[PDB]
């Protein structure tokens, strides 16, 4: 049974926890403590392959965790999430990409740029901005809404496909 070890990163409030729970539990969580970091596991079928997902929902807290360390070290792909109504969160993305490059000592890490909250009308980052940024990195860009499930499987599955390419 293939396992994929994914990590969800991004600024506070972008929806990292909502997207992870929406994937795992198929419901949209209104409020979830911003300082809570946890791992989730679900067996799924991606493209006809049954596999295990093992997902760390980061909170970027400073107290030490040894789980945090192993997933950064052993994690195989990363979701870099910003919100489309949050210009500062899109500006924060570079910091997170550079941190992942450092942990993997590599410019080629499986990674997907996710622009969350696409159910909102007050959009300050347009698709081209985000598409230009993902092309710069050579990684996919996927629009998500944790609230209605739009793109949620696509974001997590596309990353797994990025992991598959790397493993070849
Ligand atoms: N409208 C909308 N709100 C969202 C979406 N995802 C998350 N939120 C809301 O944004 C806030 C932060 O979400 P949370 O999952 O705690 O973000 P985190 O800090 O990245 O873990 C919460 O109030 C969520 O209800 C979304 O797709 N659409
Ligand atoms: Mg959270």
């Amino acid at each position: 049974m293939t396992e994929y070890k994914l990590v969800v990163v991004g600024a506070d409030g972008v929806g990292k926890s909502a997207l992870t729970i929406q994937l795992i539990q198929n419901h949209f969580v209104d409020e979830y403590d911003r300082t809570i970091e946890d791992s989730y596991r679900k067996q799924v079928v991606i493209d006809g392959e049954t596999c295990l997902l093992d997902i760390l929902d980061t909170a970027g807290q400073e107290e030490y965790s040894a789980m945090r360390d192993q997933y950064m070290r052993t994690g195989e792909g990363f979701l870099c999430v910003f919100a489309i109504n949050n210009t500062k969160s899109f500006e924060d993305i570079h910091h997170y990409r550079e941190q992942i490059k450092r942990v993997k000592d590599s410019e080629d890490v499986p990674m997907v740029l996710v622009g969350n909250k696409c159910d909102l009308p007050s959009r300050t980052v347009d698709t081209k901005q985000a598409q230009d940024l993902a092309r710069s990195y050579g990684i996919p860009f996927i629009e998500t809404s944790a609230k209605t499930r739009q793109g949620v499987d696509d974001a997590f599955y596309t990353l797994v496909r990025e992991i598959r390419k790397h493993k070849e």
